[PDB]
């Protein structure tokens, strides 16, 4: 019924924006987390890809997914959406600070390293590019904005299909 | 300026009509390449604004002359407008009245548009498509150093399909009422 | 043709002395941007050549006739030559006596060639490179579907700066000959 | 004295001209293969990559190097030369049916995501891009040529320093 697949810069505020989109809805938030424990029955992502698509498309279920490839594999579910979701470098740098505890220095690195393994892990299994707004379809930066903003908007595309 | 939209756009997806509806919402111009080839026609310039340091490297005098007119339009004159494409987002960068959306479509939507605005055939659309969107990005990426299409390059980009350009229109100005 | 030697370059890396000393090596003209704009200044063309098709997509008239200056040179005429850039090892593809080779050097190298070229300083030597190196790109990238630098464009790609021109050439020569 | 750092498209024949290069010089030829072993003493990488330099630097061995970002890696040693090695799409699946005793479909299969695995791997520990021109001194396309041609430019270029 309702699939909504983030794709998120490292400290973006990109799980914030999936999990409130997933109160909202009253339906779950699958990650990574989840999918590493629920498919021990590049070997593992064909088991996780192979899971949200049984989900998907035979069980039917409605969730919000992060990463993944999720806006590729759920590719020809018309109920799907992807967003993804970006920030600021300023803000972005605060959030990671805060988060993980760490300076300046070292949260702009575990941003540039985070990105690089998200770029290359989607970049593998998909033929579209992560971060280019084709791949997606919203895209919104927080900054200027704010999550509850970012998560507003991606309701009323859903909500207006 | 106070309020500034900054409009890219893949061919055929609706964001002219976009570019259009949001300045009626906001009652502001909405300038273009055509107007800009006409208003924009007749040494200080190292603003450190890339576009146009690039653009005096020796080796379009055009160019330098849109780049300053919506320089000068949002920075000295402070007016609001909206601008389509003329890589009116890199150029604006220091001003934090500047929003930027990037407007897309999925191919059908767009097809259909253009069959439908160029009175050609399906195999034409999809040419002209692939034509347009080449020269634009040839252009952006000539004279700015970020990648034209790319989500990093704007605040927003919305496809056009799974919802039409009203709904598009109002995520921007949420997005823009809300700052 | 018999041989026909497609040559691409950086700004800068002595790549028009390889394709010059290439041509005076084999006893053939030397084309060149230049030469194309004099002599290819004066409906049956879809031989399925990408630039050529894509050019004739409705939205340069003189990206055509160069195109079709050089076909015809190479396929019907079976001229030998050299050719600089004009996106010649994309319409000269379907020929198989053609080679093509992209010359690069290191910047050092290139920046004192150029300074020295154009009686410049270090900065605009550097900022040449970097707009033509851009202006290349884009022209390549616009009429044909490879990318202008990929190893994968080309045959042969040489770096000037570890090694001289006439080493480089040398090792063209080679390539073309073993084959 | 002489680093020969060789990158390749899978099936173009690269393995080939890094040992006939050694041959050659009358060097090693290292290799993943090799590395994976001697650097039991991501994580893997740095052992790996730090080695090489151990090599190049300190210990100053010559030695040819397939993939494993040498050419990066190996950057500032004014003595390493590096060389990309690519292919004619059918002389490569020619080479990858006969060597890995497959058909048609399956070597391009094997091809493509091989390539696509180094293309990953070298960027993104490098900044510079796989296959491209500037990443390296000399790239040669095997086809038109064979091997033995290739692998005597490599010697010119190297000889003529
Ligand atoms: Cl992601
Ligand atoms: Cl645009
Ligand atoms: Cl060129
Ligand atoms: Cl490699």
């Amino acid at each position: 019924q309702i699939i909504i697949a983030i794709g998120r810069e490292f400290g973006s505020g990109g799980h914030l924006v999936a999990k409130k989109l997933a109160e909202h809805y009253n339906i779950p938030l699958y990650s990574k987390e989840l999918l590493d424990e629920v498919a021990k029955d590049q070997d593992i992502a064909i088991r996780q890809f192979n899971f949200i698509r049984k989900k998907a498309n035979e069980e039917k279920e409605s969730f919000v997914i992060v990463g993944r490839c999720a806006e590729e594999i759920l590719s020809d579910n018309p109920n799907m959406i992807s967003a993804f979701i970006l920030g600021d470098k300023d803000t972005k740098t605060k959030r990671v600070m805060e988060r993980e505890g760490v300076d300046e220095k070292t949260a702009l690195n575990m941003m540039k390293k985070m990105d690089k393994m998200r770029k290359v892990y989607h970049n593998f299994y998909c033929e579209s590019k992560w971060g280019d707004s084709r791949t997606y379809d919203i895209c919104i930066k927080i900054g200027k904005v704010d999550v509850d903003t970012a998560t507003d908007m991606i309701i009323k595309y859903i909500d207006s299909r």
